[PDB]
């Protein structure tokens, strides 16, 4: 190979940039959901504000590059700002800052969240600035060699962007969940945010110099005229005047005489036409980004596919990337067999319409899958009702008499699932074979779950659960229940249960996933029986009750009786969702960019990109004003609402496609 290695250099630049951006996105959503956790709606709102700012930035970056700075200076400065933002956010994620002085001033609102917002704003600025420059500059470098140098360029660059996304998401998710082997930090986010910063550092080192050969491009889009036109006709028509000439045509033509009256204004009219076409696109773009955000939120509460290997909450975007790559080549031949042996030809505008329809199908599938999830969800009753279960810890079976129903609870067994009763209508009676009926005498507080431990017909007690608010942001929980005459203490995974009183229950605390061993110490159980036991498979968001009874020799035996079961649905459902949304994105994006490009002069290729980015940003703002403001129901509500809006936009775009004059060899 030749000494000029610019190809490797720029493709490495692309890899690093995309890697960092997608890692940032995934961890952003899963951390705003988990660590700070203002609210799910607020989290997705902040994520979509970040995305909207990132997609609004590129036009500002191009204007700043046009104004005073140079292309190289602009790109390097924006890369530096992007790296600084990532680093400062990563520092914000870690909570420790060792200081000689003991004085700590959080500056009213927490330093954590404030530094996080500053970092995200900085990285939005940086990414928006750095995104457009590289491809255009590489094309302008040596377009002459279209024969095969240009072809190799495009191929390697495509491989690069595709890979930079996939590895990004997978590796970021993996890193996130790692208890690092350093000074005690059970945190997750510091290292995961730190990793992409190194790639930006290297890429900036990769882009240190131009190897004594580049080219300079100051003018981009002529923003002066683009604002002058608007201010001109608006001011001229607005002021109190006769306006006896043409309402909008004469002023437009006049200002064209005043300023650029040449191909400039002609092509401005040209694009103003193709853009009025873009106008209704926002919904599709809003839907794809809302997808990323709230789907990573819905995947948070599904199953995990423990299977052979856990899938991890934020790896469904990996499904998106994989399918994108695989089908992009498939689409060219299989899905376009030309006329083949049928009677239809398939046009770009109806291709975009079909893409919107496929996206609507993706979101209706999302809605039905979301409904399928609620088949198993902790209800947690509202006030004025209580939720009661009975657990047997004695050596005999009792017949528990609920109002209207009586069931027998065997030795070392529990009743069915939690049953809710009215506070005023609750009357529980306890009796066994040959024993008198003993009614319960306790004041059950409304809106709470109660467990009844019975070891004798005339002996019972009431224990409140106290988890009426789900596993909160935590994963899974556990209690311990004492069936021994004397109390015991247990240390499980380093956490110590202290003085679990006789015939009572221990309090709740959360532990990480996996099998955990515990050691139970008491004066009632001697040292000969090994007091260590290992937990059976523990799921996400679950809670279990462990009862320590007497064996034949009296040594403790394990008793697993779940109250809140682990959530189960299998991410398979996210797979149809992602297949359909992928197909949609592919066809829509490719067709639109090419058709928009085909009906425009080569001179304003950048203006179409600006329109595309503005469309995506407006869609993000729409998702913002829908998600942050509207809080009525679960994911199903806005899923259905977005599907309906997208279908309406699809039919409107079809009608618009029925009436459009196209263009010709642009002349």
């Amino acid at each position: 190979f030749g000494y000029p290695l610019s190809i490797f250099f720029i493709v490495v630049n692309e890899f690093c940039e995309r890697f960092s951006y997608y890692g940032m996105r995934a961890l952003l959503i899963l951390y705003f959901t988990l660590f700070i956790g203002w609210d799910d709606n607020l989290s997705t709102a902040i994520y979509h504000t970040f995305v909207a700012l990132c997609y609004l930035t590129p036009i500002l970056g191009a204007l700043i590059a046009d104004s005073w700075l140079g292309k190289f200076k602009t790109i390097v400065s924006l890369s530096i700002v992007y790296t600084i933002g990532q680093v400062v956010l990563a520092v914000s994620s870690i909570n420790d800052l060792t200081d000689g002085n003991r004085d700590g001033t959080p500056d009213s609102l927490p330093v954590h969240v404030a530094l996080s917002m500053i970092g995200l704003a900085l990285i939005a600025f940086g990414t928006g600035g750095i995104k457009p420059c590289v491809s255009a500059f590489g094309g302008d470098q040596f377009e002459e060699g279209q024969e095969k140098q240009r072809n190799r360029f495009f191929s390697i660059f495509y491989l690069a962007i595709n890979a930079g996304s996939l590895l990004s998401t997978i590796i970021t998710p993996i890193l996130r969940v790692q208890q690092c082997g350093i000074h005690s930090k059970q945190a997750c986010y510091p290292l995961a945010f730190g990793v992409p910063a190194a790639l930006m550092a290297v890429s900036l080192i990769v882009f240190v110099i131009g190897s004594r050969m580049y080219k300079k491009f100051q003018p981009q889009g002529n923003i002066m005229a683009k604002v002058a036109k608007c201010i001109g006709f608006a001011i001229t028509n607005r002021i109190r005047h006769r306006s006896n000439k043409f309402p909008k045509r004469e002023h437009w033509l006049d200002w064209a005489k005043e300023k650029y009256d040449e191909r400039l204004i002609s092509q401005i009219k040209m694009v103003t036409r193709v853009m009025f076409l873009y106008i209704p696109l926002p919904m599709f773009w809003a839907l794809f980004d809302q997808q990323g955000s709230r789907w990573t939120l819905q995947a948070t509460t599904m199953n995990g596919q423990i299977g052979v290997i856990e899938i991890q909450p934020d790896q469904m975007q990996t499904v998106n990337a994989i399918l994108i790559v695989i089908m992009v080549p498939i689409m060219d031949a299989v899905v376009y067999p030309l006329i083949a042996k049928c009677g239809l030809n398939f046009t770009s505008l109806k291709k975009m319409t079909v893409g919107m329809f496929l996206a609507s199908m993706a979101f209706v599938a999302a809605a039905i899958v979301q409904v399928e999830i609620d088949k198993t969800l902790p209800v947690f009753p509202n006030g004025h009702e209580v939720q009661v279960k009975v657990l047997n810890i004695g050596n005999n079976s009792m017949n528990i008499s609920f109002p209207g129903e009586t069931m027998a609870v065997n030795q070392m067994s529990q009743t069915g699932d939690f049953m809710t009763f009215d506070v005023d209508k609750l009357s529980i009676n306890i009796s066994s074979t040959g024993s008198p009926v003993t009614p319960v005498t306790h004041n059950f507080e409304q809106g709470h779950r109660h467990t009844i431990l019975v070891w004798a017909p005339n002996h019972y007690r009431v224990i409140k659960d106290g988890l009426d608010r789900k596993p909160e942001k935590g994963q899974n929980g556990i209690r311990f229940v004492n069936a021994f005459d004397k109390s015991f203490d247990v240390t499980m995974d380093g956490t110590v249960y202290v003085n679990v009183t006789s015939h009572s229950a221990s309090e709740y605390q959360f532990f990480p996933s996996g099998k955990k061993s515990f050691t139970i110490n008491s004066t009632e159980i001697s040292q000969q029986c090994e007091r260590n036991f290992t937990s059976p498979r523990l799921g996400f968001g679950s809670a279990y009750t462990y009862v320590m009874g007497r064996k034949a020799d009296g040594c403790p035996e394990l008793s697993v009786f779940g109250d809140i079961p682990p959530n189960t649905v299998n991410m398979a459902l996210q797979i149809p969702q992602y297949f359909l949304l992928t197909c949609g994105e592919v066809v829509f994006s490719v067709t639109g960019l090419e058709f928009s490009y085909s009906q425009a002069p080569s001179n304003m290729k950048s203006v179409l990109q600006a329109g595309w980015l503005l469309t995506v940003a407006v869609g993000n703002i729409i998702v913002l004003i829908v998600a942050g403001a509207g809080q009525f129901s679960k994911q199903w509500a806005e899923y259905i609402l977005f599907a309906a809006l997208l279908l309406v936009v699809c039919v409107i775009f079809g009608i618009m496609a029925q009436f459009y004059t196209y263009v010709n060899p642009a002349e």
